């Protein structure tokens, strides 16, 4: 069964049969440590589709990753078939470069209800702005996890998710201030209502992302996996690895530049990752950071 293949791929074993917080968690836990954040399809000619049986055999019987839309759509589909109260809800995300949040709807993330709890659930933020368990729908709390503090806030009826990130203490004197690093420990992430939606409601987004010039996903190629106590993040032919919480609450950030031979190996080895097409990897400008 697709369900078995999808809990195969990403390691969990669904013996508990129960549809609680636990369980949820246990879920989102095993996808962002198994199915990466990438979208290398755009840097080797490759589709980005949108429709979940092209995701579903992309991700689970190709072992890739893919962006929001992608992944979090294949949670949604997961949760949903097993039987977890799930809705698909629209963000828009935040522009560090312009201070500002995007136009467009650009995001996919979850909700999931529990006997009337609210709990955001997404696979798909990227690096290290993602979310380790589900976030309860409670504006003002303090949610802390391993990554940093998470904080959601409605105003005015539209919602905020936030963080407040460690120092941070960069082993490699050549990237002390890379473009790649968040410079401020409080940052936006995204923002949001609580409007059901439809994939539909994302597919003229999912071709903006590939064709226009504002997308930083067509100058990028970026990949980012989570671990149990970090991130490992490659944005395009510098690698990243983020220890949480090192020490004295402070993260510690390894970088390194890897030649065009060895992408195709940290991609193996690290990711997961193999493609069946040339990779044209690209660095960016800052735009995405780890
Ligand atoms: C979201 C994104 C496509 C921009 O969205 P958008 O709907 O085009 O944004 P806007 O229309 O609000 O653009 C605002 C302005 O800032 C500029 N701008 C956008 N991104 C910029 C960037 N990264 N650096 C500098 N300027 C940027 C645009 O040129 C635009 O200029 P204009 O006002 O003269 O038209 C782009 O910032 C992006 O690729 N973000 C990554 C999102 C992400 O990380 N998602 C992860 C989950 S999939």
């Amino acid at each position: 069964s697709d369900i078995e293949a999808y809990f195969e791929r990403i390691g969990y074993k669904n013996s508990r049969n129960k549809l609680d917080l636990e369980t949820l968690t246990d879920i989102l836990e095993h996808q962002i440590r198994a199915v990466p954040f990438e979208n290398l399809n755009m840097h080797c000619g490759q589709a980005m589709e949108l429709g979940l049986e092209a995701i579903f055999d992309h991700i689970v019987r190709r072992n890739r990753g893919g962006w929001c839309l992608q992944v979090n759509q294949l949670l949604y589909w997961a949760l949903t078939t097993i039987g977890f109260q799930t809705t698909m809800l629209g963000g828009y995300f935040y522009i560090p470069p312009v201070n500002k949040y995007s136009t467009g709807m650009v995001h996919l993330l979850l909700q999931v209800t529990i006997d009337g709890r609210n709990y955001i659930v997404d696979a798909g933020s990227g690096s290290s702005s993602q979310m380790w368990q589900p976030l309860e729908l409670i504006s003002g709390k303090d949610q802390p996890q391993v990554p940093c503090i998470f904080c959601l806030t409605e105003e005015r009826g539209i919602w905020y998710l936030d963080q407040i990130r460690r120092e941070q203490y960069i082993t490699n004197k050549e990237f002390l201030n890379s473009h790649l690093l968040p410079k401020k420990k409080h940052q936006k992430i995204y923002l949001f209502t609580l409007e059901p939606r439809t994939i539909e409601d994302f597919e003229s987004m999912n071709t903006y992302l590939q064709t226009s010039p504002t997308s930083s996903f067509i100058t990028t190629s970026f990949c980012s996996l989570q671990t149990p106590e970090g991130v490992y993040c490659l944005v395009g032919f510098i690698l990243t690895y983020r220890k949480f919480n090192y020490k004295d609450n402070t993260d510690l950030v390894e970088f390194k530049t890897l030649t065009e031979e060895e992408v195709e190996e940290v991609l193996k080895n690290i990711f997961k990752i193999s493609l069946g097409r040339n990779l044209v990897p690209k660095p960016g400008d800052g735009s995405l950071t780890i």
